[PDB]
Protein backbone atom coordinates (compact mmCIF):
# COMPACT_ATOMS: atom_id res chain seq x y z
CA UNK A 1 0.00 0.00 0.00
CA UNK A 2 1.26 3.43 -0.70
CA UNK A 3 -0.11 7.13 -1.33
CA UNK A 4 0.99 10.27 -2.20
CA UNK A 5 -0.29 12.09 0.68
CA UNK A 6 0.81 11.21 4.42
CA UNK A 7 2.74 8.23 5.44
CA UNK A 8 3.13 5.94 2.97
CA UNK A 9 3.68 9.04 0.40
CA UNK A 10 6.46 8.87 -1.83
CA UNK A 11 9.26 9.39 0.10
CA UNK A 12 8.44 6.04 2.20
CA UNK A 13 7.86 4.22 -1.28
CA UNK A 14 11.19 2.95 -1.51
CA UNK A 15 10.73 0.92 2.23
CA UNK A 16 8.17 -1.47 0.37
CA UNK A 17 9.40 -0.84 -3.08
CA UNK A 18 13.15 -0.67 -3.45
CA UNK A 19 13.94 0.49 -6.76
CA UNK A 20 11.35 3.89 -6.13
CA UNK A 21 15.21 4.61 -4.02
CA UNK A 22 17.36 3.04 -6.82
CA UNK A 23 18.67 4.60 -10.28
CA UNK A 24 16.99 5.74 -13.29
CA UNK A 25 13.84 7.47 -11.08
CA UNK A 26 11.01 9.32 -13.35
CA UNK A 27 9.68 12.23 -13.65
CA UNK A 28 12.13 15.07 -13.97
CA UNK A 29 12.48 18.85 -14.77
CA UNK A 30 13.23 19.24 -18.45
CA UNK A 31 15.68 22.07 -18.85
CA UNK A 32 18.30 23.77 -20.99
CA UNK A 33 21.24 22.33 -19.33
CA UNK A 34 20.86 19.15 -19.55
CA UNK A 35 18.77 18.50 -23.12
CA UNK A 36 20.98 17.93 -26.28
CA UNK A 37 19.69 17.94 -29.75
CA UNK A 38 19.96 14.08 -31.06
CA UNK A 39 19.03 14.20 -35.19
CA UNK A 40 18.79 10.58 -34.77
CA UNK A 41 15.36 10.75 -32.90
CA UNK A 42 13.18 10.45 -36.15
CA UNK A 43 9.07 10.14 -35.54
CA UNK A 44 7.18 7.78 -34.16
CA UNK A 45 4.12 6.67 -36.14
CA UNK A 46 1.25 5.48 -33.91
CA UNK A 47 -0.54 1.92 -35.40
CA UNK A 48 -3.88 0.54 -34.85
CA UNK A 49 -4.98 3.74 -32.17
CA UNK A 50 -8.07 4.26 -34.09
CA UNK A 51 -10.54 2.04 -31.89
CA UNK A 52 -13.62 0.45 -33.21
CA UNK A 53 -16.76 1.99 -31.64
CA UNK A 54 -18.41 -1.40 -31.70
CA UNK A 55 -15.74 -2.81 -28.96
CA UNK A 56 -15.84 -2.23 -25.68
CA UNK A 57 -12.87 -1.02 -23.87
CA UNK A 58 -12.39 -1.38 -19.56
CA UNK A 59 -12.03 2.22 -17.82
CA UNK A 60 -11.07 1.74 -13.53
CA UNK A 61 -10.45 3.92 -10.70
CA UNK A 62 -7.40 1.47 -9.61
CA UNK A 63 -7.02 4.58 -6.07
CA UNK A 64 -4.08 5.92 -7.80
CA UNK A 65 -5.38 7.58 -11.23
CA UNK A 66 -8.43 6.50 -13.92
CA UNK A 67 -6.53 3.97 -16.37
CA UNK A 68 -8.52 2.87 -19.80
CA UNK A 69 -7.27 -0.91 -20.99
CA UNK A 70 -6.02 -0.74 -23.85
CA UNK A 71 -5.70 -3.83 -26.66
CA UNK A 72 -2.37 -5.16 -27.95
CA UNK A 73 -2.74 -4.40 -31.73
CA UNK A 74 -2.57 -0.88 -31.14
CA UNK A 75 1.39 -0.50 -31.76
CA UNK A 76 4.42 2.14 -31.74
CA UNK A 77 6.31 1.63 -34.66
CA UNK A 78 9.93 3.27 -34.90
CA UNK A 79 11.70 1.97 -31.71
CA UNK A 80 14.57 -1.00 -31.81
CA UNK A 81 11.38 -3.06 -31.07
CA UNK A 82 7.79 -2.83 -31.67
CA UNK A 83 6.04 -2.13 -28.53
CA UNK A 84 2.18 -2.39 -28.31
CA UNK A 85 0.01 -1.07 -26.04
CA UNK A 86 -1.34 -1.99 -22.30
CA UNK A 87 -3.18 1.05 -20.86
CA UNK A 88 -3.32 4.79 -20.33
CA UNK A 89 -3.70 7.02 -17.44
CA UNK A 90 -3.53 9.82 -15.99
CA UNK A 91 -2.13 12.84 -13.27
CA UNK A 92 -3.44 15.91 -11.84
CA UNK A 93 -3.51 18.74 -9.43
CA UNK A 94 -6.22 19.84 -7.31
CA UNK A 95 -9.46 22.82 -8.37
CA UNK A 96 -7.02 25.47 -5.92
CA UNK A 97 -3.64 24.09 -7.73
CA UNK A 98 -4.28 23.38 -11.19
CA UNK A 99 -0.35 21.77 -12.11
CA UNK A 100 -0.33 18.47 -11.64
CA UNK A 101 1.69 17.15 -14.65
CA UNK A 102 4.75 15.04 -13.62
CA UNK A 103 7.03 16.14 -15.89
CA UNK A 104 7.99 20.09 -15.85
CA UNK A 105 9.64 22.05 -18.24
CA UNK A 106 12.05 25.13 -17.30
CA UNK A 107 10.35 24.04 -13.86
CA UNK A 108 7.01 24.75 -14.71
CA UNK A 109 4.49 22.29 -14.16
CA UNK A 110 1.37 21.97 -16.96
CA UNK A 111 -2.24 21.70 -15.52
CA UNK A 112 -2.32 17.52 -16.35
CA UNK A 113 -0.27 14.49 -18.09
CA UNK A 114 -1.20 11.66 -19.67
CA UNK A 115 0.37 8.89 -20.00
CA UNK A 116 0.20 5.94 -23.20
CA UNK A 117 2.01 2.81 -21.45
CA UNK A 118 3.28 0.26 -23.87
CA UNK A 119 5.46 -3.21 -23.67
CA UNK A 120 8.10 -4.53 -26.34
CA UNK A 121 5.52 -7.03 -27.91
CA UNK A 122 8.85 -8.15 -30.07
CA UNK A 123 10.26 -9.94 -27.13
CA UNK A 124 7.64 -10.57 -24.33
CA UNK A 125 3.98 -11.96 -24.44
CA UNK A 126 2.58 -9.30 -21.66
CA UNK A 127 3.69 -5.56 -20.34
CA UNK A 128 3.62 -7.50 -16.63
CA UNK A 129 6.82 -9.65 -18.14
CA UNK A 130 8.19 -6.96 -19.99
CA UNK A 131 7.87 -4.37 -16.58
CA UNK A 132 10.81 -6.40 -15.51
CA UNK A 133 13.48 -6.12 -17.83
CA UNK A 134 15.48 -3.46 -19.78
CA UNK A 135 13.94 -1.33 -21.74
CA UNK A 136 10.78 -3.46 -21.68
CA UNK A 137 8.27 -0.28 -21.45
CA UNK A 138 7.62 2.66 -23.51
CA UNK A 139 5.56 5.54 -22.30
CA UNK A 140 4.18 8.39 -23.95
CA UNK A 141 3.59 11.48 -22.04
CA UNK A 142 1.20 14.28 -23.06
CA UNK A 143 1.48 17.64 -21.52
CA UNK A 144 -1.84 19.35 -21.20
CA UNK A 145 -3.03 22.56 -20.38
CA UNK A 146 -5.85 25.05 -20.17
CA UNK A 147 -7.44 25.66 -23.62
CA UNK A 148 -10.46 24.91 -25.52
CA UNK A 149 -12.80 22.06 -24.80
CA UNK A 150 -11.34 19.16 -26.25
CA UNK A 151 -14.22 16.42 -27.98
CA UNK A 152 -11.23 13.45 -27.69
CA UNK A 153 -10.59 13.61 -24.02
CA UNK A 154 -14.37 14.17 -23.62
CA UNK A 155 -14.33 10.54 -24.66
CA UNK A 156 -12.92 9.60 -21.43
CA UNK A 157 -13.74 12.84 -19.27
CA UNK A 158 -17.60 11.90 -19.44
CA UNK A 159 -17.32 8.40 -18.06
CA UNK A 160 -15.82 9.25 -14.91
CA UNK A 161 -19.09 9.47 -13.54
CA UNK A 162 -18.98 6.04 -13.48
CA UNK A 163 -15.68 5.37 -11.51
CA UNK A 164 -15.89 7.35 -8.97
CA UNK A 165 -14.68 5.14 -6.43
CA UNK A 166 -11.32 2.93 -5.99
CA UNK A 167 -12.33 -0.47 -7.85
CA UNK A 168 -15.13 0.79 -9.83
CA UNK A 169 -14.92 -0.45 -13.47
CA UNK A 170 -16.62 0.70 -16.64
CA UNK A 171 -16.54 -0.70 -20.06
CA UNK A 172 -16.59 2.41 -22.29
CA UNK A 173 -16.47 2.26 -26.80
CA UNK A 174 -13.61 2.27 -28.48
CA UNK A 175 -12.43 5.62 -30.00
CA UNK A 176 -9.22 7.18 -32.04
CA UNK A 177 -6.39 7.67 -29.29
CA UNK A 178 -4.49 9.37 -31.76
CA UNK A 179 -6.40 12.63 -31.09
CA UNK A 180 -5.57 12.86 -27.51
CA UNK A 181 -1.74 13.17 -28.87
CA UNK A 182 -0.79 16.69 -29.43
CA UNK A 183 0.00 18.42 -32.86
CA UNK A 184 4.30 17.71 -34.15
CA UNK A 185 4.71 14.68 -32.39
CA UNK A 186 7.79 14.21 -34.23
CA UNK A 187 8.91 16.85 -31.23
CA UNK A 188 9.67 14.97 -28.17
CA UNK A 189 12.49 14.55 -25.71
CA UNK A 190 13.40 11.12 -24.84
CA UNK A 191 15.19 9.85 -21.77
CA UNK A 192 15.85 6.43 -20.11
CA UNK A 193 13.88 6.44 -16.79
CA UNK A 194 11.44 4.24 -14.10
CA UNK A 195 7.56 3.76 -13.83
CA UNK A 196 6.60 7.26 -11.76
CA UNK A 197 4.59 4.70 -9.66
CA UNK A 198 5.64 1.82 -7.18
CA UNK A 199 7.08 -0.47 -8.33
CA UNK A 200 8.93 2.22 -9.96
CA UNK A 201 11.29 -0.12 -12.22
CA UNK A 202 13.67 1.22 -14.28
CA UNK A 203 12.78 -0.01 -17.43
CA UNK A 204 10.75 2.64 -19.13
CA UNK A 205 11.97 4.55 -22.46
CA UNK A 206 10.35 8.07 -22.22
CA UNK A 207 8.82 9.74 -24.80
CA UNK A 208 7.83 12.93 -24.05
CA UNK A 209 5.75 15.30 -26.40
CA UNK A 210 7.21 18.92 -26.65
CA UNK A 211 3.66 20.60 -27.78
CA UNK A 212 0.54 20.69 -24.76
CA UNK A 213 -2.61 19.50 -25.92
CA UNK A 214 -5.71 22.12 -24.93
CA UNK A 215 -8.74 20.85 -22.81
CA UNK A 216 -11.34 23.40 -21.11
CA UNK A 217 -11.50 24.55 -17.37
CA UNK A 218 -14.73 22.49 -17.27
CA UNK A 219 -12.91 19.56 -18.27
CA UNK A 220 -9.86 19.67 -15.76
CA UNK A 221 -12.47 20.59 -12.94
CA UNK A 222 -14.15 17.44 -14.01
CA UNK A 223 -10.81 15.64 -13.89
CA UNK A 224 -9.88 16.77 -10.40
CA UNK A 225 -12.93 16.36 -8.37
CA UNK A 226 -14.69 13.56 -10.35
CA UNK A 227 -12.72 10.77 -8.15
CA UNK A 228 -11.61 9.09 -4.88
CA UNK A 229 -8.76 7.98 -3.98
CA UNK A 230 -10.65 5.01 -1.74
CA UNK A 231 -13.34 2.95 -1.99
CA UNK A 232 -17.38 3.60 -1.91
CA UNK A 233 -17.70 2.24 1.89
CA UNK A 234 -14.34 3.36 3.01
CA UNK A 235 -14.35 5.44 6.60
CA UNK A 236 -12.04 8.00 5.78
CA UNK A 237 -12.71 9.34 2.10
CA UNK A 238 -10.11 11.07 0.10
CA UNK A 239 -10.25 12.85 -2.95
CA UNK A 240 -8.01 11.72 -5.51
CA UNK A 241 -5.78 15.10 -6.07
CA UNK A 242 -2.26 15.98 -6.59
CA UNK A 243 -1.96 12.52 -8.10
CA UNK A 244 1.58 13.08 -9.17
CA UNK A 245 5.72 12.28 -8.38
CA UNK A 246 8.33 14.91 -7.49
CA UNK A 247 10.88 14.95 -9.92
CA UNK A 248 13.58 13.13 -9.43
CA UNK A 249 17.68 13.93 -9.10
CA UNK A 250 18.84 13.37 -12.99
CA UNK A 251 21.50 10.73 -11.81
CA UNK A 252 24.35 11.61 -14.98
CA UNK A 253 21.37 11.10 -17.38
CA UNK A 254 21.00 13.64 -20.52
CA UNK A 255 17.52 14.13 -21.80
CA UNK A 256 17.64 13.82 -25.96
CA UNK A 257 15.52 15.99 -27.84
CA UNK A 258 14.31 15.21 -31.55
CA UNK A 259 14.50 19.36 -32.18
CA UNK A 260 16.66 22.07 -31.43
CA UNK A 261 15.10 24.28 -28.36
CA UNK B 1 24.97 5.98 5.59
CA UNK B 2 23.37 8.77 3.39
CA UNK B 3 23.87 10.45 0.79
CA UNK B 4 22.17 12.93 -2.31
CA UNK B 5 23.05 9.55 -5.60
CA UNK B 6 22.56 6.13 -5.44
CA UNK B 7 20.48 3.59 -3.30
CA UNK B 8 21.88 5.91 -0.13
CA UNK B 9 19.97 8.88 -1.65
CA UNK B 10 16.94 11.29 -0.92
CA UNK B 11 14.41 8.47 -1.72
CA UNK B 12 15.49 5.88 0.87
CA UNK B 13 16.40 8.27 3.78
CA UNK B 14 13.38 7.66 5.22
CA UNK B 15 14.23 3.87 6.01
CA UNK B 16 16.67 4.47 8.45
CA UNK B 17 15.27 8.45 9.23
CA UNK B 18 11.70 7.91 9.14
CA UNK B 19 11.21 11.59 10.30
CA UNK B 20 12.27 12.20 6.42
CA UNK B 21 8.89 10.60 5.32
CA UNK B 22 7.00 12.71 7.72
CA UNK B 23 5.19 15.70 8.29
CA UNK B 24 6.46 19.35 7.84
CA UNK B 25 9.05 18.45 5.15
CA UNK B 26 11.50 21.06 3.38
CA UNK B 27 12.87 22.34 1.14
CA UNK B 28 9.52 23.42 -1.09
CA UNK B 29 8.65 25.87 -3.74
CA UNK B 30 7.99 29.73 -2.87
CA UNK B 31 5.23 30.31 -5.36
CA UNK B 32 2.11 32.36 -5.25
CA UNK B 33 -0.51 29.71 -4.98
CA UNK B 34 0.29 29.03 -1.34
CA UNK B 35 1.77 32.45 -0.45
CA UNK B 36 -0.07 34.73 2.34
CA UNK B 37 0.94 38.49 3.14
CA UNK B 38 1.34 38.86 7.43
CA UNK B 39 2.01 42.20 8.73
CA UNK B 40 3.69 40.33 12.28
CA UNK B 41 6.49 39.47 10.03
CA UNK B 42 8.88 42.40 11.57
CA UNK B 43 12.58 42.73 10.69
CA UNK B 44 15.21 40.27 12.38
CA UNK B 45 18.13 41.99 13.69
CA UNK B 46 21.41 40.02 13.86
CA UNK B 47 23.56 40.12 16.83
CA UNK B 48 27.07 39.37 17.54
CA UNK B 49 27.69 38.23 13.88
CA UNK B 50 30.52 40.77 13.47
CA UNK B 51 32.65 37.88 14.40
CA UNK B 52 35.85 38.73 16.18
CA UNK B 53 39.09 38.86 14.04
CA UNK B 54 41.29 37.37 16.78
CA UNK B 55 39.17 34.39 17.17
CA UNK B 56 39.47 31.62 14.72
CA UNK B 57 36.67 29.20 13.38
CA UNK B 58 36.59 25.73 12.32
CA UNK B 59 35.41 24.70 8.65
CA UNK B 60 35.10 20.81 8.46
CA UNK B 61 34.09 18.60 5.63
CA UNK B 62 31.75 16.57 6.65
CA UNK B 63 31.51 14.58 4.10
CA UNK B 64 27.61 16.55 3.24
CA UNK B 65 28.85 20.02 3.01
CA UNK B 66 31.32 22.47 3.98
CA UNK B 67 30.41 23.73 7.39
CA UNK B 68 31.62 26.64 9.40
CA UNK B 69 31.23 26.35 13.33
CA UNK B 70 29.78 29.57 14.78
CA UNK B 71 29.95 30.83 18.68
CA UNK B 72 26.67 30.75 21.11
CA UNK B 73 26.71 34.63 21.72
CA UNK B 74 25.35 34.69 17.44
CA UNK B 75 22.18 35.01 18.00
CA UNK B 76 18.55 36.48 15.93
CA UNK B 77 16.35 38.86 17.85
CA UNK B 78 13.09 39.52 17.08
CA UNK B 79 11.33 35.93 17.12
CA UNK B 80 9.13 34.74 20.87
CA UNK B 81 12.49 33.14 21.45
CA UNK B 82 15.99 33.63 21.04
CA UNK B 83 17.84 31.33 18.31
CA UNK B 84 21.87 31.31 18.89
CA UNK B 85 24.10 30.35 16.32
CA UNK B 86 25.91 26.91 15.77
CA UNK B 87 27.01 26.79 12.38
CA UNK B 88 26.24 27.85 8.15
CA UNK B 89 26.42 25.33 5.64
CA UNK B 90 25.72 25.35 1.53
CA UNK B 91 24.11 23.34 -0.79
CA UNK B 92 25.31 23.52 -4.87
CA UNK B 93 24.86 21.85 -8.02
CA UNK B 94 27.89 21.02 -10.22
CA UNK B 95 29.08 22.42 -13.46
CA UNK B 96 26.88 20.55 -16.12
CA UNK B 97 24.21 22.07 -14.14
CA UNK B 98 24.63 24.59 -12.00
CA UNK B 99 21.22 25.16 -10.12
CA UNK B 100 21.24 23.67 -6.61
CA UNK B 101 19.74 25.80 -4.47
CA UNK B 102 17.32 23.80 -1.86
CA UNK B 103 14.09 26.44 -1.95
CA UNK B 104 12.90 26.95 -5.25
CA UNK B 105 10.67 30.33 -6.28
CA UNK B 106 8.46 29.85 -8.70
CA UNK B 107 9.99 26.25 -9.53
CA UNK B 108 12.88 28.04 -10.36
CA UNK B 109 16.45 26.66 -8.40
CA UNK B 110 19.22 29.26 -7.61
CA UNK B 111 22.65 28.53 -8.44
CA UNK B 112 23.29 27.72 -4.42
CA UNK B 113 22.42 28.46 -1.19
CA UNK B 114 23.46 29.53 2.45
CA UNK B 115 21.86 28.05 5.60
CA UNK B 116 22.65 29.53 8.75
CA UNK B 117 21.50 27.53 11.20
CA UNK B 118 20.64 28.55 15.16
CA UNK B 119 18.70 26.61 17.49
CA UNK B 120 16.36 28.17 20.74
CA UNK B 121 18.68 28.98 23.34
CA UNK B 122 16.07 30.09 25.34
CA UNK B 123 14.39 26.48 25.96
CA UNK B 124 17.48 24.34 25.31
CA UNK B 125 21.24 23.90 26.83
CA UNK B 126 22.67 23.20 22.72
CA UNK B 127 22.25 22.67 19.18
CA UNK B 128 22.35 18.70 19.89
CA UNK B 129 19.32 19.08 22.18
CA UNK B 130 17.78 21.44 20.52
CA UNK B 131 17.24 19.44 17.08
CA UNK B 132 14.97 17.22 17.77
CA UNK B 133 12.74 19.29 20.13
CA UNK B 134 9.68 21.33 19.74
CA UNK B 135 10.69 24.52 18.56
CA UNK B 136 14.26 24.12 18.48
CA UNK B 137 15.59 25.40 15.35
CA UNK B 138 15.58 28.27 13.00
CA UNK B 139 17.55 28.69 10.09
CA UNK B 140 18.56 31.28 7.71
CA UNK B 141 18.57 30.85 3.64
CA UNK B 142 20.07 33.09 1.61
CA UNK B 143 19.77 32.32 -2.06
CA UNK B 144 23.37 32.68 -4.41
CA UNK B 145 22.88 33.92 -7.96
CA UNK B 146 25.96 34.42 -10.30
CA UNK B 147 27.80 38.10 -10.56
CA UNK B 148 30.08 40.09 -9.41
CA UNK B 149 32.94 38.90 -7.33
CA UNK B 150 32.15 38.66 -3.63
CA UNK B 151 35.14 38.96 -1.30
CA UNK B 152 32.36 38.31 1.90
CA UNK B 153 31.89 34.71 0.57
CA UNK B 154 35.84 34.45 -0.55
CA UNK B 155 36.46 34.81 3.00
CA UNK B 156 35.19 31.01 3.25
CA UNK B 157 35.65 30.00 -0.39
CA UNK B 158 39.62 31.10 0.04
CA UNK B 159 39.57 27.87 2.11
CA UNK B 160 38.24 25.71 0.06
CA UNK B 161 41.10 23.77 -1.06
CA UNK B 162 42.14 22.83 2.45
CA UNK B 163 39.18 20.46 2.98
CA UNK B 164 38.99 18.77 0.09
CA UNK B 165 38.45 15.15 1.99
CA UNK B 166 36.08 13.95 4.25
CA UNK B 167 36.96 14.60 8.09
CA UNK B 168 39.51 17.34 7.08
CA UNK B 169 39.15 20.72 8.66
CA UNK B 170 40.70 23.98 8.63
CA UNK B 171 40.79 27.58 10.71
CA UNK B 172 39.07 30.21 9.68
CA UNK B 173 39.77 33.82 10.89
CA UNK B 174 36.47 35.81 12.41
CA UNK B 175 34.86 38.05 10.47
CA UNK B 176 31.60 39.96 10.18
CA UNK B 177 28.92 37.13 9.06
CA UNK B 178 26.31 39.55 8.00
CA UNK B 179 28.30 40.56 4.85
CA UNK B 180 26.95 36.63 3.60
CA UNK B 181 23.31 38.37 3.59
CA UNK B 182 21.79 40.09 1.39
CA UNK B 183 20.85 43.75 0.96
CA UNK B 184 16.71 44.38 2.15
CA UNK B 185 16.47 41.22 4.55
CA UNK B 186 13.67 43.24 5.84
CA UNK B 187 12.00 41.14 3.01
CA UNK B 188 11.34 37.24 3.63
CA UNK B 189 9.24 34.12 3.54
CA UNK B 190 8.47 32.54 6.61
CA UNK B 191 6.77 28.92 6.97
CA UNK B 192 7.47 25.92 9.43
CA UNK B 193 9.45 22.86 8.16
CA UNK B 194 12.08 20.82 8.73
CA UNK B 195 16.14 19.92 8.58
CA UNK B 196 16.41 19.63 4.98
CA UNK B 197 19.30 16.29 5.65
CA UNK B 198 18.82 13.39 7.84
CA UNK B 199 17.13 13.44 10.44
CA UNK B 200 15.13 15.35 8.89
CA UNK B 201 13.18 16.70 11.69
CA UNK B 202 10.30 18.80 11.59
CA UNK B 203 11.48 21.51 14.05
CA UNK B 204 12.67 24.49 12.03
CA UNK B 205 11.29 27.65 11.44
CA UNK B 206 12.83 28.53 7.86
CA UNK B 207 13.69 33.00 6.68
CA UNK B 208 14.22 32.45 3.41
CA UNK B 209 15.40 36.00 2.49
CA UNK B 210 13.47 37.48 -1.23
CA UNK B 211 16.53 38.68 -2.40
CA UNK B 212 19.74 36.72 -3.20
CA UNK B 213 23.53 37.83 -3.51
CA UNK B 214 25.63 37.19 -6.09
CA UNK B 215 29.27 35.32 -6.50
CA UNK B 216 31.64 35.30 -9.64
CA UNK B 217 31.43 32.24 -11.95
CA UNK B 218 35.01 31.49 -10.80
CA UNK B 219 33.88 31.18 -6.66
CA UNK B 220 30.41 29.24 -7.99
CA UNK B 221 32.79 27.09 -9.94
CA UNK B 222 35.23 26.67 -7.33
CA UNK B 223 32.11 25.57 -4.65
CA UNK B 224 30.87 23.14 -7.29
CA UNK B 225 34.81 21.14 -8.15
CA UNK B 226 36.67 21.36 -4.72
CA UNK B 227 35.21 19.17 -2.40
CA UNK B 228 34.97 14.99 -2.15
CA UNK B 229 32.17 13.41 -0.22
CA UNK B 230 35.01 10.77 0.41
CA UNK B 231 38.25 10.30 2.60
CA UNK B 232 41.51 11.08 1.05
CA UNK B 233 42.63 7.25 0.63
CA UNK B 234 39.49 6.07 -0.73
CA UNK B 235 40.07 3.75 -4.12
CA UNK B 236 36.72 5.02 -5.87
CA UNK B 237 36.26 8.94 -4.91
CA UNK B 238 32.71 10.74 -5.18
CA UNK B 239 32.92 14.45 -5.59
CA UNK B 240 30.55 16.66 -3.42
CA UNK B 241 28.28 17.52 -6.16
CA UNK B 242 24.21 18.22 -5.87
CA UNK B 243 24.09 17.90 -1.97
CA UNK B 244 20.78 19.56 -2.04
CA UNK B 245 17.19 17.76 -1.46
CA UNK B 246 14.18 17.81 -4.26
CA UNK B 247 11.49 19.79 -3.42
CA UNK B 248 8.34 18.63 -1.20
CA UNK B 249 5.08 18.39 -1.53
CA UNK B 250 3.29 21.31 0.37
CA UNK B 251 -0.26 20.96 0.63
CA UNK B 252 -3.16 22.60 2.33
CA UNK B 253 -0.70 24.99 4.00
CA UNK B 254 0.78 28.46 4.16
CA UNK B 255 4.49 30.14 3.87
CA UNK B 256 3.96 33.82 4.89
CA UNK B 257 5.56 36.80 3.87
CA UNK B 258 6.80 40.09 5.40
CA UNK B 259 6.12 41.66 2.28
CA UNK B 260 3.75 42.08 -1.01
N1 LIG C 1 2.99 6.74 -14.14
S1 LIG C 1 3.60 5.46 -15.24
O1 LIG C 1 3.44 5.88 -16.70
O2 LIG C 1 5.11 5.27 -14.97
C1 LIG C 1 2.70 3.96 -14.81
C2 LIG C 1 2.84 2.75 -15.49
C3 LIG C 1 2.10 1.59 -15.12
C4 LIG C 1 2.23 0.23 -15.79
C5 LIG C 1 1.09 -0.51 -16.19
C6 LIG C 1 1.19 -1.77 -16.81
C7 LIG C 1 2.45 -2.33 -17.04
C8 LIG C 1 3.59 -1.61 -16.65
C9 LIG C 1 3.48 -0.36 -16.03
C10 LIG C 1 1.24 1.74 -14.04
C11 LIG C 1 1.07 2.98 -13.40
C12 LIG C 1 0.14 3.06 -12.28
C13 LIG C 1 -0.69 4.22 -12.12
C14 LIG C 1 -1.54 4.22 -11.02
C15 LIG C 1 -1.57 3.11 -10.13
C16 LIG C 1 -0.75 1.99 -10.27
C17 LIG C 1 0.10 1.96 -11.37
C18 LIG C 1 1.83 4.10 -13.73
N1 LIG D 1 20.04 21.87 5.42
S1 LIG D 1 19.56 22.22 7.09
O1 LIG D 1 19.65 23.72 7.48
O2 LIG D 1 18.08 21.84 7.37
C1 LIG D 1 20.79 21.40 8.13
C2 LIG D 1 20.84 21.72 9.50
C3 LIG D 1 21.80 21.10 10.33
C4 LIG D 1 21.91 21.32 11.81
C5 LIG D 1 23.18 21.46 12.43
C6 LIG D 1 23.29 21.67 13.81
C7 LIG D 1 22.15 21.73 14.61
C8 LIG D 1 20.89 21.60 14.02
C9 LIG D 1 20.76 21.39 12.63
C10 LIG D 1 22.72 20.22 9.73
C11 LIG D 1 22.72 19.95 8.36
C12 LIG D 1 23.72 18.99 7.85
C13 LIG D 1 24.39 19.20 6.61
C14 LIG D 1 25.29 18.20 6.21
C15 LIG D 1 25.51 17.05 7.00
C16 LIG D 1 24.83 16.83 8.21
C17 LIG D 1 23.93 17.81 8.63
C18 LIG D 1 21.73 20.52 7.54
ZN1 LIG E 1 1.68 7.72 -15.22
ZN1 LIG F 1 21.23 23.24 4.75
Amino acid sequence: KWTYFGPDGENSWSKKYPSCGGLLQSPIDLHSDILQYDASLTPLEFQGYNLSANKQFLLTNNGHSVKLNLPSDMHIQGLQSRYSATQLHLHWGNPNDPHGSEHTVSGQHFAAELHIVHYNSDLYPDASTASNKSEGLAVLAVLIEMGSFNPSYDKIFSHLQHVKYKGQEAFVPGFNIEELLPERTAEYYRYRGSLTTPPCNPTVLWTVFRNPVQISQEQLLALETALYCTHMDDPSPREMINNFRQVQKFDERLVYTSFSQ
